[PDB]
């Protein structure tokens, strides 16, 4: 239906053929469904994985390799006949090391968004409709919406479709349709047309959007459109915008990028200036300007050696990891720092119920007035059985099974919370369970009601589906609904405002039924019934009522208590404004204390564990709920938060309590306190807001539209997949699974991230510094050159790859979890860990050279032997006084110079094995703890060998092969940088700090 806005409800009834409270029949189903489709999108998908290789070249450090690749390629057209093979497989070097990376990247990516689709589909989404099938509303998959039913959406829930809004049935209806309009704040819905059928959505007041929020309220409407039709559909196949942004650790290692790229730029032109008295000679033989091109390309090699290619594939590689293993852990991750936050996260704060607790609720005690005499008060206690939503249980006096309308009291009792209540429940014909509509207390009333048959309805007759609601209806046809005054958070209580049905009860008059948090309840009555009459609220009426609350609540059960209560003499209807909910309070005054009921809603078994994990990590874990202090303490308990016997004075507030506190002293109780109760949306992230000016990390967890400001508020805020839409759109993770672990586990994630990218920076680092203190020692001391431009790309090609970018499958350090969050203060790179840098930079360098030059001393048997005479090698052709009388060229030997590229590749090998782990030795972290880095070594050893060995290749790279004794020369030298790091790993660990 084009246009629904400008037509009336009438109309739009009419135009499908629909009773309003009714719906369509399972015929106009099946009909409307071949007409219209179902209601859906085409499907994302993933075939030609470019724009995902493309990405893989945007980076800075990339792209000037890419730049390199072509000046090589100009520059081969400058090279002249003799040494032309030697020149084109130069490109080819520095292009093998990119196109690696990227095939990971992308590789990595692929299997991320995979692990992503197949969670994001796993659970179907659901919708409520009114359908001729059943009486009730009915639960169905939102693709099975077609225009025409009638579906009914509440506070919290998201839009299924393109709704007509047929009645209104809270005192105002508030939705967030920020992702379609752009508008911030939510928007007040009417259900009078809009005569303007060209109208824009904002000016459609009467319309409910697909993919929207109701941010307060229920409503009942009639579909317009579903599928690609709808209003948010046509912007989804064309406009599909990315909300794509690098991580502030990405942005950070970005900026160390540019830092390095810059430092390595100078030390860079530091080598083509300090060889300036060699573009003149014999070696090269050409002209000033000639030899000027040679030097160029040294640099150029060495700065290709020396940028770390794989930095920004490794970070996005590990970030595509980090979101597939929460993916396999059931989390879905919404945004991308996420996982990293988490890590530096040393407060978690929650919600309670539907959270911290399953949100299976029942109630299994009630009870109402029995006798009260003067400063006697007894109460009629009751227990029901059954746990889950169905309507299967008993209600039971002193272990015998009762007929509730045995009680005037209980008919009553369950009067309220039949017609006091927003919620229904639905039987699930698939999985053969009876499920909730709305919210859960709500429901554990709904299903409580069922179980009092209090009219002494004939149920055992009827289907699963017709038995759902039965006593409930039966309730319904006693007393009409006029308005409902809805649940608010500060009032803690709902109100329904009803006539009677004008057959029985008609004699009397209109009604109020309310339904609330016993505080608050309890102090707005001036009567108790008792039976069927009525007597003052005493204070010995009043104390009794609230000591077997306290009891229920602070009891093993720890139960959630709601107290039930009607107005006897409401005001008159037309003396009640409901444009503001501040006044509903006062309509909710001078009542009546019928009774409570207290419900279980056992806590999450996972979560105990949690806390004591996150205590181990130096996480504190804070409640923050709505609920009683004293509950809320006993679930503390029973869950860690607090010890069994722990006192709680300090450390637990109510909201009231809180709000009494100095503004100074609200935020210390909350780096003190660990449990808040009868709180409010606003404190939530209130005590957020005060924990985060103490510079901590915070996260928020809940399911609840009352959390969503604090979960906006956190660094980052993890809804659960089982609580309301509302929730999950200001969330950064979704508990698909409502698994409270997989918090602890997206902690443990974000630090290995974090520390896998603290070892591929020692690698690199540590690595690359000495093969840039290697060309300089060798310019310092006077030697010959101990590398060419061609063999500096190939120590890159061999070391700064996939052994580096291995370094990202790094499995998380011992005590990973035990160790207190990093600062957000703490900077990237320590002063004591750029020492260990140099240490080991200064040392690979040196290594290089002495390896050189013990080619040219110490070896016997490897030709040419000399002392000191290395110093002045530039000589012979002129001045020979102390030389042996062997040849005047031997300074050109390739044999000194595959030394020292086969150490600086050997050396590298094992600087690789030292980047398992920071400070834990490498005996303690085993180098078979990452096979991903021992198969990339070998891959490098022996594509090294590849280059001795296979015949073309030692004249093109400009080698000769190595002796088995000038091999174990090599190994002599370079295993030593294992034991080297070893000691300033037990330096950092036993004498520093561990
Ligand atoms: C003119 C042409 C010149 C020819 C010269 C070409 C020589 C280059 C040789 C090989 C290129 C290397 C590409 C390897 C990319 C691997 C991508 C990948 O699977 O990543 C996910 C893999 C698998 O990780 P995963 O995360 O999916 O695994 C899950 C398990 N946990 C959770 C425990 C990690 O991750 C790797 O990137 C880790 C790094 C190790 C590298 C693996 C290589 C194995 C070693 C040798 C085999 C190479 C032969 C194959 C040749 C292919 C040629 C195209
Ligand atoms: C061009 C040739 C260069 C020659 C320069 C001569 C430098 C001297 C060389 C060797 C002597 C070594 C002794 C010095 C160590 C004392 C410094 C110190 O206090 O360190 C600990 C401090 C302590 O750091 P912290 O405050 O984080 O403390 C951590 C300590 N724990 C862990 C115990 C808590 O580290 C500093 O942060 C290091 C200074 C950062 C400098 C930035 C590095 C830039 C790198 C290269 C730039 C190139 C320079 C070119 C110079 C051009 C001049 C115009
Ligand atoms: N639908 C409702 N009608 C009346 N009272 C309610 C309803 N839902 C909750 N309450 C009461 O209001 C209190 C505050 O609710 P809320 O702020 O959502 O906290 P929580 O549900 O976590 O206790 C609850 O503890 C409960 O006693
Ligand atoms: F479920 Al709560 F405060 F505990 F919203
Ligand atoms: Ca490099
Ligand atoms: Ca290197
Ligand atoms: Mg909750
Ligand atoms: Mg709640």
């Amino acid at each position: 239906m084009e246009a629904a806005h400008s037509k009336s409800t009438e109309e739009c009834l009419a135009y499908f053929g629909v009773s309003e409270t009714t719906g369509l029949t399972p015929d106009q189903v099946k009909r409307h469904l071949e007409k219209y489709g179902h209601n859906e999108l085409p499907a994302e998908e993933g075939k030609s994985l470019w724009e995902l290789v493309i990405e893989q070249f945007e980076d800075l450090l990339v792209r000037i390799l890419l730049l390199a690749a072509c000046i090589s390629f100009v520059l081969a057209w400058f090279e002249e006949g003799e040494e032309t093979i030697t020149a084109f497989v130069e490109p080819f070097v520095i292009l093998l090391i990119l196109i690696a990376n990227a095939i990971v990247g992308v590789w990595q990516e692929r299997n991320a968004e995979n692990a992503i689709e197949a969670l994001k589909e796993y659970e179907p989404e659901m919708g409520k409709v009114y359908r001729a099938d059943r009486k009730s509303v009915q639960r169905i998959k939102a693709r099975d919406i077609v225009p025409g039913d009638i579906v009914e959406v509440a506070v919290g829930d998201k839009v299924p479709a393109d709704i007509r809004i047929l009645s209104i049935k809270s005192t105002t209806l508030r939705v967030d349709q920020s992702i379609l309009t752009g508008e911030s704040v939510s928007v007040i819905k009417h259900t009078e047309p809009v005569p303007d059928p060209r109208a824009v959505n904002q000016d459609k007041k009467n319309m409910l959007f697909s993919g929207t929020n109701i941010a307060a309220g229920k409503a009942l409407g009639i579909v317009a459109t579903t599928g690609v039709s709808t209003e948010i559909g046509k912007i989804r196949d064309q406009m599909a915008a990315t909300e794509q942004d690098k991580t502030p650790l990405q942005q950070k290692l970005d900026e160390f990028g540019e830092q390095l790229s810059k430092v390595i730029s100078l030390i860079c032109v530091a080598v083509w200036l300090i060889n300036i008295g060699h573009f003149n000679d014999p070696v090269h033989g050409g002209s000033w300007i000639r030899g000027a091109i040679y030097y160029f390309k040294i640099a150029v090699a060495l700065a290709v050696a020396a940028i770390p290619e794989g930095l920004p594939a490794v970070i996005t590689t590990c970030l595509a990891l980090g979101t597939r293993r929460m993916a396999k852990k059931n989390a879905i991750v919404r945004s991308l720092p996420s996982v990293e936050t988490l890590g530096c996260t040393s407060v978690i704060c929650s919600d309670k119920t539907g959270t911290l607790t399953t949100n299976q609720m029942s109630v299994c005690k009630m009870f109402i007035i029995d006798k009260v005499d003067g400063d006697f008060c007894s109460l009629n206690e009751f227990s029901i059985t059954g746990s889950t939503y169905a309507p299967e249980g008993e209600v039971l006096k002193n272990d015998k099974p009762i007929r509730s309308g045995q009680f005037d009291g209980l008919v009553e009792l369950a009067t309220i919370c039949a017609l006091c209540n927003d919620s229904s429940l639905d039987f699930n014909e698939t999985k053969g369970v009876y499920e909730k509509v709305g919210e859960a207390t709500e429901t554990a009333l709904t299903t409580l009601v069922e179980k009092m048959n209090v009219f002494n309805t004939e149920v055992r007759n009827l289907s699963k589906v017709e038995r759902a609601n039965a006593c409930n209806s039966v309730i319904r046809q006693l007393m009409k609904k006029e308005f409902t005054l809805e649940f608010s958070r500060d009032r803690k209580s709902m109100s329904v405002y009803c006539s009677p049905a004008k057959s029985s009860r008609a004699a009397v008059g209109n009604k109020m039924f309310v339904k609330g948090a016993p505080e608050g309840v309890i102090d707005r009555c001036n009567y108790v019934r008792v039976g069927t009459t009525r007597v003052p609220m005493t204070g010995p009426v009043k104390e009794k009522i609230l000591s077997v609350i306290k009891e229920w609540g602070t009891g093993r059960d720890t139960l959630r208590c709601l107290a039930l209560a009607t107005r006897d003499t409401p005001p008159k209807r037309e003396e009640m404004v409901l444009d503001d909910s501040s006044r509903f309070m006062e309509y909710e005054t001078d009542l009546t204390f019928v009774g409570v009921v207290g419900m279980l809603d056992p806590p999450r078994k996972e979560v105990m564990g949690s806390i004591q994990l996150c205590r181990d990590a130096g996480i504190r874990v804070i409640m923050i709920t709505g609920d009683n202090k004293g509950t809320a303490i006993a679930i503390c308990r029973r869950i860690g938060i607090f010890g069994e016997n722990e006192e709680v004075a300090d450390r637990a507030y109510t909201g009231r309590e809180f709000d009494d506190l100095p503004l100074a002293e609200q935020r210390e109780a909350c780096r003190r306190a660990c449990c808040f109760a009868r709180v409010e949306p606003s404190h939530k992230s209130k005590i957020v807001e005060y924990l985060q000016s103490y510079d901590e990390i915070t996260a928020m967890t809940g399911d609840g539209v009352n959390d969503a400001p604090a979960l906006k508020k956190a660094e980052i805020g993890i809804a659960m997949g089982s609580g309301t839409a509302v929730a999950k759109t200001a969330s950064e993770m979704v508990l698909a699974d409502d698994n409270f672990s997989t918090i602890v586990a997206a902690v443990e994630e974000g630090r290995a991230i974090y520390n896998n990218m603290k070892q591929f920076i020692r690698y690199l680092i540590s690595s690359n510094v000495g093969e840039v203190v290697c060309i300089f020692l060798t310019a310092a001391l006077g030697l010959p050159e101990a590398l060419i431009p061609v063999q500096l790309l190939w120590v890159n090609l061999v070391t700064d790859g996939l052994p580096a970018t291995a370094l990202g499958f790094n499995p998380p350090d011992l005590d990973i979890m035990d160790r207190p969050p990093r600062s957000p203060k703490e900077p990237l790179i320590s002063g004591w860990l750029f020492f260990r840098y140099m240490a080991i930079g200064g040392y690979v360098g040196a290594a290089t050279v002495g390896a050189a030059a013990w080619w040219f001393m110490y070896a016997e048997d490897g030709p040419g032997v000399t002392y000191h005479q290395l110093t002045h090698f530039m000589q012979c052709t002129e001045d020979h006084p102390h030389f042996e009388g062997l040849d005047c060229e031997i300074f050109e030997a390739p044999e000194p110079m595959t030394m020292a590229l086969s150490v600086l590749v050997t050396i590298e090998m094992c600087n690789a094995l030292n980047s398992l782990s920071e400070n834990q030795s490498l005996m303690r972290m085993p180098p078979w703890v990452n096979i991903w880095l021992l198969g990339s070594i070998c891959l490098s050893m022996s594509l090294h060998f590849l280059i001795l060995y296979v015949d073309p290749l030692p004249m093109i790279f400009k080698l000769k092969a190595l002796d088995l004794t000038q091999w174990l020369m090599v190994l002599k030298i370079s295993l030593p940088v294992i034991g080297l790091d070893e000691i300033l790993k037990f330096i950092a660990r036993n004498y520093l700090e561990g």
